[PDB]
């Protein structure tokens, strides 16, 4: 049933703010991140995003099969090793919210 | 279309909605959706809870352009409930617009 799927998919909004002369290497970061993760059951969608007037504001948009899903992402090697360097381009702490629809 | 979805834009509406105000809130939510969803331009459109935190209730959208955007948050639909939403919140409404990278 795709209505059962609907109701237990999960979405995160990873918002960030970035250092306007670590852009560039912030986007490498996420090429090689994306590759991986799309690449993992339970990946429906994972890309970045940039809010219109606000060039640094760049988000993560991501979709997946379910909680369990999203756990082994982050409890991956790719994640384990590229988090921590998307972290050093940072302005502020990525604010992140997991949400289920309602 | 990949293309589609590479020329799309999304939106993120996070409200705080106020613990007691929470159930107007979701059926008005329900006719704004019922009405949004026939809008042409509208590829996915519904609002989320957070996890963590029952009070936060988002908008999470994608439009296939600016326009199709521009439309909805003048339509009838809109122009009626929007107000009526801000009644059930503690705070503005927090809203993005986003492209894709």
């Amino acid at each position: 049933n795709l209505y059962f799927q609907s109701m237990l998919a999960i979405r995160v909004v990873a918002k960030n703010q970035v250092k306007p002369e670590k852009v560039q290497e912030f986007m490498n970061l996420c090429k090689s991140l994306i590759e991986e993760t799309l690449k993992e059951e339970g990946c429906i969608d994972y890309g970045v995003y940039q809010e219109l007037e606000n060039p640094e504001i760049l988000t993560m948009l991501e979709e997946w099969k379910d909680e369990g899903s999203l756990d082994q992402h982050i409890r991956s090697d790719h994640f384990k090793e590229i988090f921590p360097l998307l972290s050093e381009c940072l302005d502020k702490e990525t604010e992140i919210n997991i949400y289920r629809k309602k």
